[PDB]
């Protein structure tokens, strides 16, 4: 049997509520030594250790947590034979994608939440965690990056994201589909992502306490420049808009975003749209004003590589190549 | 034969690449009567009259554009037979929403566009704008609320949106499901929008020459809690969130939207993930907060309801009425 | 509290195992057959219909209990064939009630939930899977295993179901229930209806059994738009004009077979299925076979139902 | 000396379909196809003198309804035989059993270079046709040296399809065409792919199956699992000593009662049986709730009916032992 760590975080995963036929609830109720007692099929597949690493909401999630995992996956990668990260819903796309380009550690790291309470009728949160941990035990898990397991499917961190608020079936790599599918204990792995990952990135956050500051605006119809304005006055790293079909930008938003990458401020274009790339040689000539296309990331995807970039370069046409890279 | 009127307001369906071949292209340049002139087969449906009301890319589409396109349907209802919108793609959602809401005449309105430019090989405008007319044309697509068609499919504009930057295929209504599929100039209807709209809603903007302001702000790890205090330094009226998960907030935006709501400004809790309601009774006490659920409204969708709410009420409980009711 | 009747017919869903029933509905339970829903048959249609039709004033709405692999086809067969407009409501479970995370459980709460909600009456016979409130006529499998496999995929679900409320937006606009014509109380058999597939280089065999055995209609299992392999179409077509009722459906998921694309059915004497699928053209024919065998007026019949 | 761009030679082998079908009218539905030829196809597009050499053979003329056995034979000897002639090659044909040519060329082309089939949703009539940009992204596909030692690809609407996992989701939509278990392999946008996946199902010059002296394939049919369905159909198949029959089962690949009765007899007396799903996405599983190896029965996995057939055909060139059979539905 496999040695395998659970890291935990919080979620509705560790979460609660008074009745088990009512929505309400809150998260980190549990921690991690009730959350693998209560899963004791856990025995029969792994030698599982747990350590709780903070608690969490994932909406909460942020840089300093993120920056603890990677160091102590990283630090204790040689301790284990594989990772499982147990994770709020919300943010769990971020911080799969996060790890993806900076854990230095090649052996299964997989992350999991739960669409349901622990306390609900029909709960999610114990067959999700048994195959997690079926996932990182799984020698053909090793080299594929960080994966997120979510009803009975091996997803990539790059492509993983929510389709539905509330659905179990929510986890979904939009663009170009999961890895392989668990049945009965067992994966048929059919593919693996081909942008580099895990140790082929140069990203090395091991002595980072901090990252850069990049931010998120939206575009709409009679968009406000106002919020752009006040992270470029704020002094962000960057700005990632979320903008309309193809990463268009409302006009005033493009003239406050066009000026700020003029004068240093990094801008990646990405989409509200849930699918698709956002592509080079559209309506907008991004060479033209030192603009970074998205391609596949969604605007909170594409926030994780730009801050990374960040602490490689400054320069938009570098910044581009790693958005063709990773 | 009907006597059906296409209202033009821009967009790639207009819009134009120097090659057939090449992705780029620029948009709202073509004139209503190139337009109708390029797809004669239009004469075999419709008597078909063109104004144009603007000539610009949807990524630009505000809210005088809006108010000028619901006061010429409603002026112009009573004498022709149904209308046609030809518009961007970017934001089609939004005016969709917003016409649903403000048209008071029960005769069917068609928004459509394209995905390609008029130039490109393969272009869809022609055939969209035929189906578009098609639809505007059957007497079994009255009293459904404002339509968009796109892709062979009658969609409803409430639950209209976009899946993928690029895909002729992207709109879909992707919570509920089409009204009817169109095949050989017909349409089986199966289905009609239970949400009341056009002449049962309480809006009328038909002597109002501004809109409330409202804006939006993504939540996502670690979110700046600075563009939510710049709508709320600008006076905003409402704030819409698109929230992580079921409408959740990072801790800072939570923080700002609770502040901006106990000084009367409306907040909206929506949601990023692009199916599925954001719901009451789940981790967020909107009653403590004085927050309103948009149910399956995604943020956009969301801003379109809560600036015509503000039109009737700065009532929190009565906007919630309004996000259970439009 | 209303009353409402589990219906059992078996399926890896097999009340105590939710005590919270009695918190939303006073629940009694039958037991009809027992049975996996791959072994689903006419004998037990025509049993839960007359049932249901039977019971309807016993009771303030109906759960039935049943195996997913064909609860799609026996849900639009009593979405044409129960004349009670209280809820009726199908439910089952893609888990073992014995397995980890087991959907069964919050999938039958679910369930009495939405056939005591008033709102579902005169919506037509429901499925109500994965939070969701899905109509008889539309509903199909989308996954071999997903919990959330069920899916109404032309027309979307008419609600979705949060912390037991139900909100929707969407009907059926095609007649169900009492607003049909088809009237099993009396009957204890159906018309024969087979279903063939296509695919390259397709047998006429299966076909040709159908027709030897005299089956009173055949539904293709067509390629994309209700096409049918030569060998196929020759023995359906000489079918169609020797008594068969030969309607064309797709094994496509999701899209209408329609007409006037490579087939003229007025020719051949042959019916276009609509969004039908296969095995749901199956459930209409059989019943259109009960009132007519003209061609014309089942095209009719699939035009409305 | 500073380099010049040379175009690839692309051979385009046309077989017909609704790509090369036509209507009375751009604005009604009617078509028929087998009207043009491949030298007006090419025509239509003259757009792909832009990115190749091309050239155009045609096949056979016909509606992909009516594809068989001895097409595929011609389509894969005629590809391996003229591999060493062209730099890639197009097959255009009818979206309606796309799929399954796709995979078994899949299984049977040992060059490897690009092999791209393309399709249209709407004949060349229409308005708004799409048959000219998927041929435009077919050869661009075609053309592309990433594409090589991919397998056998389908380009449909921008996109870059694995032959194994495509398959039709829509009787009628442009959009069809997807990997619905595995995804697509890489989108298309001004010319250029970004690939990001591979399929790792064994394909091309990786598998045993060599049809170059097959002048016919082995036969197997495919029978429908339904409530109360008749074992008619499954009995026609066993009685014309068919090799093998694939089940489209109910869920997770279940056998109506009279059916399962009926397979396992064939599976007795020397027909392989595989268990596929009516069900359009994920596998037929072993584990579940027929003891496979007890009958002497295999599962598909994700392969559905028709995509089952096509491997089941090429195992039985090589094996009729069941546990052979298992493992080629495990590997290919
Ligand atoms: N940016 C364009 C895109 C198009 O219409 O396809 C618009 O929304 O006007
Ligand atoms: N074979 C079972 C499958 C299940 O119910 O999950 C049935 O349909 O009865």
């Amino acid at each position: 049997l496999p040695n395998i760590t659970i890291l935990a975080t919080g979620g509705t995963i560790a979460g609660g509520g008074d009745s088990a036929t009512k929505s309400n609830y809150t998260v980190g109720k549990v921690g991690v030594e009730n959350l693998v007692n209560a899963v004791p099929q856990l025995k029969d597949i792994a030698n599982v250790k747990g350590e709780q690493v903070v608690n969490i909401g994932s909406q909460d999630m942020n840089d300093n947590v993120w920056l603890t995992l990677a160091k102590k996956i990283n630090t204790d990668c040689d301790k284990t034979d594989g990772f499982v990260i147990t994770h709020g819903t919300d943010t769990m796309e971020e911080t799969a994608y996060f790890l993806d380009l900076t854990v230095k550690c090649d052996k299964p790291v997989v992350m999991v939440g739960a669409m349901r309470p622990s306390t609900s009728m029909s709960a999610d949160g114990p067959f999700n965690l048994y195959n997690a941990v079926v996932t990182a035990a799984d020698k053909a898990s090793a080299n594929r990056g960080v994966l997120v397991v979510m009803n009975d499917t091996v997803l990539d961190g790059r492509d993983v994201t929510m389709t539905n608020t509330t659905d179990v079936a929510t986890f979904k790599s939009v663009n170009y589909g999961p890895l392989g599918y668990i049945h009965n204990g067992k994966i048929d792995y059919q593919r693996t992502p081909a942008r580099k990952h895990t140790s082929d990135t140069p990203f090395d956050v091991s002595k980072l306490n901090e990252l850069p500051k990049v931010g998120i605006v939206y575009n709409y119809a009679n968009a406000s420049d106002l919020p752009a304005k006040a992270l470029v006055d704020a002094g962000y790293d960057g700005i990632v808009s979320a903008g309309v079909g193809n990463g268009n930008l409302y006009k005033s938003v493009f003239d406050t975003l066009a000026t700020a990458a003029k004068t240093g401020t990094a801008v990646v274009r990405s989409s509200r749209v849930p699918t698709g790339a956002t592509t080079q040689d559209a309506e907008v000539d991004d060479a033209k004003y030192g603009f970074v296309a998205s391609g596949t990331l969604n605007p909170q995807k594409a926030r994780v590589l730009l801050q990374l970039a960040l602490t490689q370069t400054k320069d938009p046409q570098q910044i581009q190549q790693i958005f063709n890279q990773y």
